[PDB]
């Protein structure tokens, strides 16, 4: 299915947290959301579609997406009655998302708009969406250990599951390696969850420097002030500080067979160690 291309690509920056799910993408764009200079708010889930009711008639009943809800909310100071009365508005106009995203970086000001989705790399097709709508879209790719992925994935009954779980980290990552492929090192960057939680001054000071911000304390703090937390991870509140023992997860994990030779050769491309 063709995307529509309009009439003029959008000049303004955005940017993109992109990986597989159980990624650390919720702690990254909640982290995110503490710096005054961006706005990072939960799934708008908007890339996939055409228009708002395409939108509509793909998601329908689904919570998903309730993030665009929330950040209207947030924004423009809104009760949900009258948040959900403004996308039923879109929805009954066939509001291209290419006026959705012009929307929202005109109500996030002078903000850098951040849309985080550990879906839209599950198909190239969604993330080619970016590239025909947009003239500076920013990539960051999450990447985090194949096996602490599948463990996470099967855990939460997402869904054989393991297979499953496996196929969609590889599929993600590849997908959105080959995306950063095609875009300078000026529009994407990797991240690993790994060093992330291991050492998040460091890594969010990268990030920072990628998406032209200075660092800002608030990045090390994302359980303090609304970060928009009241989709994304369900037990990301179970947790107290950026936990370093979550990335060690990987290691005392045995899956119920050996990875795929593909999993593997793309899992060495990040250097993570495969026992
Ligand atoms: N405060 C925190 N510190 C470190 N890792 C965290 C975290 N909150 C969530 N995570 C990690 O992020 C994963 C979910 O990623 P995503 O947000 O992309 O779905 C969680 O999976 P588990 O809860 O299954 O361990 C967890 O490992």
């Amino acid at each position: 299915k063709q995307w529509q291309k309009p009439d003029h690509k959008n000049p303004n920056p955005i940017a993109f947290i992109l990986s597989s799910p159980r990624s650390g993408s919720t702690l990254l764009r909640v982290m995110l959301a503490g710096h005054p200079g961006l706005y990072s708010p939960p799934e708008l889930h908007l890339l996939p579609f055409e228009t708002m009711g395409d939108r509509h008639q793909e998601l329908g009943l689904s919570h998903l997406g309730e993030g665009l809800q929330r950040a209207l909310m947030d924004l423009e100071n809104l009760t949900p009655e009258a948040s959900q009365a403004k996308v039923n508005q879109w929805v009954k106009a066939n509001t291209p998302i290419a006026d959705i995203y012009a929307y929202l970086q005109r109500q996030a000001e002078q903000r850098l708009l951040i849309d985080k989705s550990p879906s839209y790399g599950s198909d190239r097709h969604i993330l080619d969406h970016s590239e025909i709508l947009f003239d500076q879209a920013k990539y960051i790719h999450l990447v985090r250990h194949p096996y602490a992925v599948i463990e996470s994935f099967t855990r939460l009954r997402m869904d054989n599951p393991y297979a499953l779980a496996e196929s969609i980290w590889r599929t993600s990552n590849r997908n959105i390696l080959d995306l950063g492929r095609t875009v300078g090192a000026d529009r994407y960057l990797q991240v690993i969850y790994e060093d992330l939680v291991r050492d998040p001054r460091k890594v969010l000071t990268n990030i920072c420097d990628f998406l032209g911000v200075d660092f800002d304390e608030a990045l090390l703090n994302p359980y303090s002030g609304d970060r928009l937390t009241d989709v994304g991870d369900p037990n990301f509140l179970q947790h107290k500080t950026i936990d370093p023992a979550l990335a060690d997860k990987w290691r005392s994990i045995t899956l119920p067979a050996a990875l795929q030779l593909d999993t593997i050769q793309l899992a060495e491309t990040f250097a993570y160690d495969l026992p």
